[PDB]
């Protein structure tokens, strides 16, 4: 009844903007079920601008850096997965550009999401118009954690337009949403938008 840890979600190198945000996502499995931790050069990652959000019983961890500082935050970071029969490591590098030195094709948020208010049970759609070259792929974060529409059992859909849609809004859907535009050139976060649900 034992299996060493293995990464099922590995963090990727990122290129962010000064003042913006970067989130590295790391997740592992194994038996016993492992914990994952974020470190830098062996030391635990934890400061005012560096927060970790654990999920999946701590077998998952998001490292959110905000606001980004250059060149302070330009480093390699480590996600360490550990259980009783193994400890493994994956690396993710962070690059931080000044707004001044952004390449022309760097993702830009033409129109980010706004404060959303919706009557419980009704559909709420939050828009995100992003530009870039290549055309950025759009993802969303809720309360610092990545949203996964496909794993939402149909409660949440990402539209072809990049918009996030809640099919039948419940109180649980309230929170702080951010859209993220990512391409070969780097990553840019929209300003956050809160979603509030009002009584039916
Ligand atoms: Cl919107
Ligand atoms: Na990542």
């Amino acid at each position: 009844g034992e299996e060493p840890p293995r990464f099922i979600k590995e963090p990727k190198d990122q290129i962010g903007v000064s003042g913006g945000v970067a989130s590295f996502v790391c997740q592992a499995t194994g038996d016993p079920k492992p914990r994952v931790t974020w470190n830098k050069k062996g030391k635990k990652v934890n400061s005012q601008r560096f927060e970790t959000i654990e999920f999946d019983e701590s077998a998952g961890a998001v490292l959110r850096i905000q606001p980004l500082r250059t060149p302070r935050d330009e480093n390699v970071y480590e996600c360490v997965a550990q259980n009783s029969v193994g400890e493994i490591t994956v690396h993710a590098k962070l690059t931080v550009l000044r707004e001044d030195q952004l390449p022309s094709g760097f993702p830009n948020i033409d129109m980010g999401p706004q404060l959303k208010v919706v009557e419980r049970t009704r559909t709420a759609t939050m828009l995100c118009a992003a530009s870039g070259n290549p055309d950025p792929e759009i993802t969303w974060f809720k309360d610092f954690l990545p949203v996964d529409p496909s794993a939402s059992n149909g409660r949440i859909k990402q539209l072809r337009s990049g918009a996030l849609q809640i099919e039948s809004s419940e109180e649980t859907d309230q929170g702080k949403y951010e859209c993220v535009a990512t391409n070969s050139a780097g990553v840019r976060y929209s300003s956050p938008a809160n979603l509030y649900v009002r009584v039916r």
